[PDB]
């Protein structure tokens, strides 16, 4: 008596960026069963023999690219059980990714499937023997009793001891802080300060590498050609030019370099000196010597983002915000339109009382009263009572938020910045009217005024640029980086460390952690570390990352729910008669309006799966890993923050519910919305500059002649430098390019990731949800009422929260994950 097997695995170099099937023929991959309903002495499952792949099968037609099969047979006799696990044994020196192990039975209802999609070494690497288990699901307390053991084992082998250099093969996952940004070995003014394990500096922490201390600094990590992630993060892919993580590294390392030596030559001109010039970068392309564009081209990722004729032009793509009227952007009403559906949409907060006020202390900053006043404002013929009142009036503030980091910024030689406030009046026909910019520094502080006539043009012109360098290093530090990447680290590795693979809430949430440790540790490395492409291009430079260690400060999980986010930024307000439970008191606020949808369709998901596990209130006490995962995540990975009164306690199901829908609502949903608009925005930096490089001229300077007689080069003399401005282009190109192996929300990467039918009709029910939703968006955006807000004067639907989308640079679509 037998038991047939497929295994289904993926040889090594389909997934890099020489192999032999016969190799793995013979005695060189064994696999064991292992019983989960008849036990040994010790109450472990009973084990059986070592069984070696018997042949290539290609007579199988739901293979996929780059798999293999291999027909196995199984000796199991009667005192053996059925199967619920096995362990595998790879004696090559090569190692392999393995996909999936099907045992056939006499009925289709008997099949047993193993989702593996797990990397598997040689077994002198391993400590303890590689175990998989079928794919039937099971809170701790239902667990076959001779699996128990193995269940826990297992988790032991993935947290480790808290000790030890990590190496490629390892699967271990553990905590550290964010020590390894600064680079002090190479030169003291690379020295950053360690973030997490403070008050003074609190972060997120990140996933422990192990390498050691540097020689000058026993605080800080030393470098590494390679940050180590566990194995299975590490995510190969069929083509190499969808390893777009791996271009941010070529990027930092290569290609910036080549870029620098051709403004080092004097080999084109170091300044834009017209707008055209910037608009020449997607047109005709930008010339560049030999030699440099032979440096570039040749490199995988790197070579898909630009057009080039091989000798020296390398163009960029036209950006959507370009693609219908080039001058769009300069308006007012693209200005306001983009704080409610641009890049960063979720930082516009309604007014209730006037003037605005800080809440930094004036010991050491002043008089922080707003300069503004009240009539001094356009209000369309609203008095500002009335405004207030009907709840018209809202505000831009990034006063107390970049105050405390001026004077450091503006001593730094490169950078010149203010701390800004916009003020925006809610019009009758719906839309957004900036009406007042003040701009502050700590220690002239400045109120302007909209003009389109006149030098003053130009003075409100610069006025919002310095908004959008605050805004764009907000949005990329805090909105981007800190609320998605840094603050969802913490969660994956707590899901891995104790949520067993058979657990249902792993199953629920690992697919929405696809990819992101791996993006994080290129980032370290490469993005956000020290002499870094963040550093390098955006306004703070030096003092980027710490920046946002102030802002987490403040953060607060339960606030990053949507309902619960619009709320406390007062545009919505709490009204149970909608369907949603919150009235926008923007209505046509299209981040917000699509994001409601989405939100309430993983509510469903999220309510209609957990009850099918947890039946009572108790079940939730009384799980045992989800206690330790829930324990260790705040008070480890979040644990600068372990003290505040707003964690929930997971005592009850809708706790459990509430956790589950805001981790996925920030790592599909959140991530797109601020993230895939980067390149599509900012693409043109004129209309998202990054850092600015002088204040405003007084009058009486050439400069502020210049500005009367060229308001273009004015302009572009404030924001972001060409060098840095092709460098940061690339960036945020990448980063707004969807993968050909992206797994979009509403979509898995294997079908039969649980043998439970009711999961599995749940999850088509959320599929079919979100295509509903898709259609229900295409008619917004075609609806001439909304045209104000939606599209705008740069005629761009907002599409950012369509849950599907093809590869590219797309500008929709939804992914499970953080995955770039
Ligand atoms: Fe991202």
């Amino acid at each position: 008596h037998k038991i047939k097997g497929t295994v289904v695995l993926m040889p090594k170099n389909e997934l890099e960026v020489v192999d032999n099937l016969n190799a793995f023929l013979g005695r060189s991959v064994s696999l064991q069963l292992i019983s989960a309903t008849k036990a040994d002495a010790h109450g472990k499952g009973k084990v059986g023999k070592d069984t070696f792949l018997e042949g290539i099968n290609t007579s199988l037609p739901t293979l996929g690219a780059g798999e293999s099969a291999f027909n196995i047979h199984f000796e199991w006799d009667g005192s053996m059980g059925i199967p619920g696990a096995f362990y595998i044994k790879n004696y090559m020196q090569v190692e392999f990714f393995l996909k999936s192990l099907t045992l056939e039975a006499i009925s289709n209802q008997g099949t047993i499937r193993f989702v593996c999609n797990s990397w598997v070494y040689n077994t002198k690497l391993y400590k303890s023997v590689r175990i998989f288990f079928a794919n039937h699901t099971y809170v701790p307390s239902e667990t076959p009793a001779p699996l128990v053991e193995y269940r826990e084992e297992e988790l032991k082998s993935l947290r480790g001891n808290g000790t030890g250099e990590r190496k490629e093969y390892d699967r271990i996952y553990d905590y550290d802080v964010y020590n390894d940004l600064g680079n002090p070995d190479k030169s003291e003014k690379l020295a950053r300060p360690v973030l997490g394990g403070s008050s003074t500096f609190p972060y997120p922490r990140r996933g422990r590498t192990g390498r050691g201390p540097t020689v000058t600094d026993p605080n800080t990590e030393k470098q590494g050609e390679v940050f180590y992630v566990p194995r299975d993060e590490n995510l190969g892919h069929l083509k190499s030019k969808d390893a777009l993580e791996i271009g941010t590294k070529s990027l930092s390392q290569i290609v910036q370099p080549a870029f620098e030596s051709a403004f080092d030559l004097k080999s084109t001109p170091i300044e834009f000196h017209s707008f055209q010039d910037v608009h020449d970068l997607y047109e005709g392309g930008i010339k560049l010597p030999r030699d440099v564009i032979s440096t570039i081209i040749p490199l995988p990722v790197i070579k898909e983002l630009y057009r080039t004729d091989g000798q020296h032009i390398l163009k960029f793509p036209q950006p959507h915000v370009v693609q219908v009227s080039q001058s769009a952007w300069m308006t007012d009403e693209e200005f306001a339109r983009e704080m409610i559906a641009g890049v960063n949409p979720c930082v516009i907060r309604g007014l209730e009382e006037f003037p605005p006020k800080s809440n930094l202390d004036p010991a050491i900053y002043g008089d922080q009263s707003s300069k503004i006043t009240a009539d001094s404002l356009d209000l369309d013929g609203y008095t500002m009572d009335e405004a207030l009142g009907s709840r018209r009036l809202f505000m831009l503030d990034y006063h107390d938020i970049f105050m405390p980091y001026v004077r450091q910024i503006n001593q730094l030689n490169s950078a010149k910045t203010y701390a800004t406030r916009t003020i925006l009046f809610l019009r009758e026909d719906g839309t957004l009217k900036p009406v007042a910019i003040e701009l502050s520094l700590p220690h002239v502080s400045q109120v302007v005024l909209p003009a389109k006539e006149g030098v003053e043009s130009t003075i409100w012109l610069l006025a919002k640029a310095y908004v959008i360098v605050n805004d764009s290093c907000y949005h990329q530090l805090m909105s981007h980086w800190l609320n998605t990447h840094a603050a969802m680290e913490p969660f994956v590795i707590a899901t891995h460390r104790h949520l067993s693979v058979l657990h249902p809430i792993y199953k629920l949430l690992t697919p929405h952690y696809r990819n992101n440790m791996n993006i994080n540790a290129l980032a370290r490395q490469s993005l956000i570390n020290a002499n870094g492409i963040i550093e390098t291009t955006f306004l703070p430079s030096k003092y980027s990352v710490e920046m946002s260690s102030a802002v987490y400060k403040n953060w607060v999980f339960t606030d990053q729910a949507l309902p619960a986010d619009l709320i406390k930024r007062g545009v919505a307000i709490k009204d149970p008669s909608t369907p949603h439970g919150v009235r926008l008191l923007i209505e046509d606020y299209p981040y917000a309006a699509d994001g409601l949808e989405i939100w309430a369709a993983i509510k469903t998901w999220v309510q209609e799966y957990v009850p099918l596990y947890y039946a009572r209130d108790d079940d939730v006490k009384n799980d045992s890993e989800l206690q330790h995962w829930w324990k260790e995540a705040v008070e480890k990975g979040h644990g600068d923050l372990k003290d505040k009164p707003w964690w929930p306690k997971l005592q009850t199901l809708e706790d459990l519910v509430e956790v589950c829908l805001i981790i996925i609502w920030i790592a599909s949903a959140l991530h797109a919305a601020v993230n895939f608009g980067q390149y599509p925005y900012g693409g043109l930096i004129m209309n998202r500059p990054t850092a600015s490089r002088r204040l405003l001229p007084e009058k009486g300077t050439p400069e502020y002649e210049e500005m009367i007689n060229n308001h273009e080069k004015a302009y572009l003399r404030t924001i972001t430098s060409k060098l840095p401005t092709l460098i940061s282009l690339s960036v945020i190109e990448i980063l707004s390019t969807h993968a050909s192996d992206e797994v979009y929300l509403g979509q898995r990467d294997n079908p039969h990731w649980t043998s439970d039918s009711k999961a599995l009709q749940a999850f088509q029910k959320f599929g079919n949800k979100l295509k509903e939703i898709e259609e229900k968006l295409v008619r917004r955006n075609n609806d001439p009422s909304l045209q104000g807000n939606r599209l705008g004067p740069v005629q761009l639907p907002y599409t950012l929260l369509y849950p599907s989308s093809e590869e590219g640079l797309t500008f929709r679509g939804i992914p499970n994950s953080i995955s770039i």
